[PDB]
């Protein structure tokens, strides 16, 4: 009964764990045996691993159950262990463990909304510079040039007191931004949002907001499904229909919401037979004063996707290396750009790694408590003998 | 007697002005109209001019002199006036200002080193991650990335917390940073590395500190020309004769310095037959443990030169937007990369663009002094005729 914390190769920004070090403190109290890799590039120092009570060591053989959270190279992988990670050996997949609803019960909660937030108001304030336009935004960097989300706040607040002071330019107008979905992603993308000088209104006063908006503030709206889902053949919203059939409704986004939309933040998880919220014709639509303060040539200036389907011409993602593309009139998407006309689009798969420290202690406290069954678990023995929970079990791939 | 601050049109990155609001309400108290282009590009806004007494107008054509820090396109230069800027029209620029020594007179001061640094600091996060290894470094962001000095001052106060906790990975080994350069772009990036867990050392302990030294903290050298210069013929140093004639000459610098240096700052201003930092065939020698913790591959990670010749293979020169290249050992030249192998390198011709604000109100508080003997010349009378100081005078290219 020995439970090893594998080093993660997957790439260079893989800084993530399993389990943070008050876990581990956790189960060496409970009387298990924790190897601990030695790992350079993990976010949290081995010595803090070691002060809660795991030995760092490089030979984890003697481990029964090894945690990790990407996959691992094939020929690293040892006989007759039992896995976890994200994809004789047990092999158990984190995304498939759920509760009897059908609710993941192990993920990263909101804090890919959080970095996906700072993402794009830095992506905002170079998108404006380079349209002519210095802006508070200029002074909000990626999300993983902060040490935690404490620190990027107070960089938050700071560019929000810009705002407040009224160093906004004029010429550019209000500024709205729009939130999608419903998950813990969108939550945390809304809690940045919360530390600048906001003010929230209904998605039908965006028409007159986007116009005659204070420039002290910014405004946002959070998008509910009755916001904006219609039946395709009379324009009706159902709630019970809707979400037992779906595909017979559609989105009024493109006409309803996106003309006075300066940011959309996605957070919808796209299911079978949902809506889109814009589509490549949309675009095409709207893509369709002094000199030293011009307006902007379109309202809507970015989208930044963190679910990580709802929107068509995004059919390639970034990264954290490379955060911002931008999608033109042509139907051309430029990568590692801010530059020409266009939509600025961000759609980063791991964004909870720009956070890596409160990403693994969120990630850790959901898997806690299934850890003391796994580490229990024989890899050789059958799987039906196993003194598994529903959530375990129903998550092994082998 | 009119004078005019025209809009910046050179690139998007020039957010700075020749004159800050506090010297608009110098000019004004005594008795002179001061016209404001409107500009959405300035780091300051357009508000805080009106406040100081200035008046927000886009034609210029009443002002006699006009102000701008970089090139006007030629097409918008208007007749019988005065320009002032960075290179029947008199044209005055800025570099050519100098005192009765020949010093230069009107300059961005120490900024270009406070920015140069932070970037730096920047840089050496992304390409030790790169290289595996997360650091404290990956914490500081650009320094067009902070509203101000104090706002990165704070982040790299932060990022030398965690170095002093021990936060540091201990394979990579103890950090030098080595200072060049007497001018005040030297003192500025000092500035900044004295925020870090700091100790100064001299030259000769740089072998020895770069083996043993405390993890805990980060190491600085100065490096004088006393510690590195020497007579070709007989490796004799004599400061009168160095400086009457320095082609006799050489560093000893790429033997006695390089090879224990982690970061190199290069503020030397570079004259007619000063002898070389670094030549190609240098890089090529210096150039030439555990898996989770390995060792760094060379003990030279990064080179930024803030001074804007030393450095023989630093034969191209970076950008704000792209602010780092790799120089490998087939003596290529990688842009926009901190992959591979090689030295980071950054060389940024307007690193003070990057601290707008406190660039251009250290540029207005030099320029002040002589600007009300420039409102009051004529461009159409003779030269020899105006009320001139030798500064201005001799700044004269028409």
């Amino acid at each position: 009964a020995v439970l090893a914390v594998r080093r993660e190769d997957v790439n260079a920004w893989e800084r993530r764990a399993p389990l943070a070090p008050k876990h581990i403190k956790g189960i060496t109290n409970l009387g298990y045996k924790v190897l601990i890799q030695p790992s350079n590039r993990r976010a949290i120092h081995d010595k803090d691993y070691v002060k809660a009570g795991g030995i760092l060591q490089e030979d984890i053989s003697e481990a029964c159950l090894i945690l990790g959270v990407k996959r691992p190279p094939e020929e690293k992988l040892m006989s007759r262990k039992t896995y976890a990670f994200f994809s004789e050996i047990r092999l158990i997949d984190y995304e498939k463990m759920v509760d009897h609803r059908g609710v993941r019960v192990v993920a990263f909660g909101q804090w890919a909304g959080v970095a996906g937030m700072i993402n794009i108001l830095h992506g905002m304030g170079l998108r404006l510079l380079a349209l002519g336009h210095h802006t508070p935004f200029m002074h909000i960097g990626m999300a993983h040039n902060y040490r935690n989300s404490s620190q990027a706040v107070q960089a938050v607040r700071d560019a929000g007191y810009e705002i407040s002071l009224g160093l906004m330019p004029k010429s550019i107008g209000p500024l709205t931004f729009v939130f999608t979905g419903t998950g813990n992603v969108s939550k945390g993308a809304q809690a940045i949002f919360n530390e600048l000088p906001c003010e929230y209104v209904e998605p039908h006063e965006l028409k007159e907001v986007s116009q005659t908006g204070d420039l002290r503030k910014v405004y946002g709206t959070v998008l509910s499904r009755h916001h904006h889902l219609v039946r395709k053949t009379d324009a009706v919203y159902d709630p019970a229909e809707y979400d037992k059939h779906p595909e017979r409704y559609i989105s009024r986004f493109n006409t309803d919401i996106a003309p006075y939309t300066t940011c959309l933040i996605n957070g919808i998880y796209w299911e079978q037979n949902t809506p889109r919220l814009l589509t490549r014709q949309d675009a095409q639509s709207l893509l369709a004063g002094v000199e030293g303060c011009p307006a902007l040539p379109h309202k809507l200036v970015a989208i930044c996707d963190i679910s990580a389907g709802s929107i068509e011409f995004m059919t390639e993602c970034t990264t954290i290396e490379h955060p911002f593309c931008m999608y033109d009139a042509d139907q051309h998407i430029i990568h590692d750009s801010v530059e020409g006309s266009g939509i600025l689009m961000c759609s980063i798969d791991n964004l909870p790694a720009q956070l890596p420290i409160e990403a693994t202690e969120c990630f850790g406290d959901m898997l806690y408590p299934y850890v003391e069954e796994m580490i229990l678990s024989d890899a050789t023995q059958p799987l039906e003998s196993q003194n598994f929970s529903p959530v375990v079990r129903d998550a092994v791939i082998t």
